[PDB]
Order: structure tokens, then C-alpha cells, then sequence
């Protein structure tokens, strides 16, 4: 299958693509990395290309300055790349295409970018109150834990909404945490 790579935001993805040439393989060496945004199967885009023994980072303006061949000597049999400063737009399918006539190889990489929860707002709206711990950005499944010892709220301790009628909010997933504070008055 297509190797599955899961990373956090703002960092660098390492995609391995090492190759061994065979004696037949005498044509011009040529490498071409393609990104497939949201995996739409009608179109891919070139991010980085190797040709005439000259590199090109010339395209996909979104990735301008953010993608590089790890290796020094790519011809030596190493086409691996690094993707730097990972964002949510970088999600997609990544493909490694090596061609040296008549030989040819291909590797599929399925990239996934999760977000450590941060930027949560804590706000209030014998009344019909609602206390709220609304995060963004983040990613599910999220967990919430509110503190201070309120008895009729104890059940809501975990839900992100304290629908109140008649001090913290800790927010956690499996890639990061977060802390937020609120005030109320009756």
C-alpha cells in the first residue's frame, strides 16, 4: 500500500524514496515529486523536480521554500525529501517518480496533518445560562475537564458546554493540550 505518515502541525515530514539503479538503466536520471491535494484523482501537481542534474523548487507557490531533497547526492540512489513547516493545506497524497530509461519506479505516500489543540475561547452567554469552552484550531476526539466544586455541574465536568439553569477548562487530544479560564456572575 501507500505508506501512511501522520504528523503534527508546523513541523517537517520525511518521505523516504531510495533507489538502486540496474545496469540497463542508462537514460537520463529524472525525479519528480507530485502532490495530490485532498487526493482528487483527476489532478496532481509537481512540487519538486530533478533534471539535467539541476533541482527545481520553482512551482506550487504554496510550498515555495518549504520542500527539499534530504540527500546531498540524489543520484547516488536517494530521492527522499523533507516537507517543512507543515500546515493543513499540505494534506494530500505524495508520490515519488524515478525514471532512468528504461527503468522506472513509484512510491505512494499518504500524508496526514493533525493539529495540537490551541486557541480555545471560554465564554458565558435564575436564568438559562450556558458556559462554553470552544476551541480552534484542534482535532477530535477532544477531551475537556473543567475545575475550580459545583454539584449540579459535576456531570458536565467533561462536556464542553455547561448548560446552566436557575478555575479551568483543560483541552486535550492525542497530540497536544491547552488551558483556559472564565468568569461568571449572578
Amino acid at each position: 500500500p501507500e505508506q501512511r505518515i501522520e504528523k503534527a502541525k508546523g513541523e517537517t515530514a520525511y518521505l523516504p524514496c531510495k533507489f538502486t539503479l540496474s545496469p540497463e538503466d542508462q537514460g537520463p536520471l529524472d525525479i519528480e515529486w507530485l502532490i495530490s491535494p485532498s487526493d482528487n484523482q483527476i489532478v496532481d501537481q509537481v512540487i519538486i523536480l530533478y533534471s539535467g542534474d539541476k533541482i527545481y523548487d520553482n512551482y506550487y507557490p504554496d510550498l515555495k521554500g518549504r520542500v527539499h531533497f534530504t540527500s546531498n547526492d540524489v543520484k547516488s540512489g536517494d530521492a527522499s525529501i523533507n516537507v517543512t513547516n507543515l500546515q493543513l493545506s499540505d494534506i494530500g497524497t505524495y508520490q515519488c517518480k524515478v525514471k532512468k530509461a528504461p527503468g522506472v519506479a513509484n512510491k505512494k505516500f499518504l500524508l496526514t496533518v493533525l493539529v495540537k489543540p490551541s486557541g480555545t475561547r471560554c465564554f458565558v452567554d435564575g436564568n438559562d445560562f450556558k458556559l462554553k469552552c470552544e476551541p480552534k484550531e484542534g482535532s477530535l476526539p477532544l477531551q475537556f475537564e473543567w475545575q475550580k466544586m459545583p454539584t449540579p455541574w459535576l456531570a458536565e465536568m467533561t462536556s464542553p458546554v455547561i448548560s446552566v439553569k436557575n478555575y479551568s477548562c483543560t483541552v486535550q487530544n492525542r497530540v497536544g493540550s491547552d488551558q483556559c479560564m472564565l468568569r461568571l456572575d449572578v
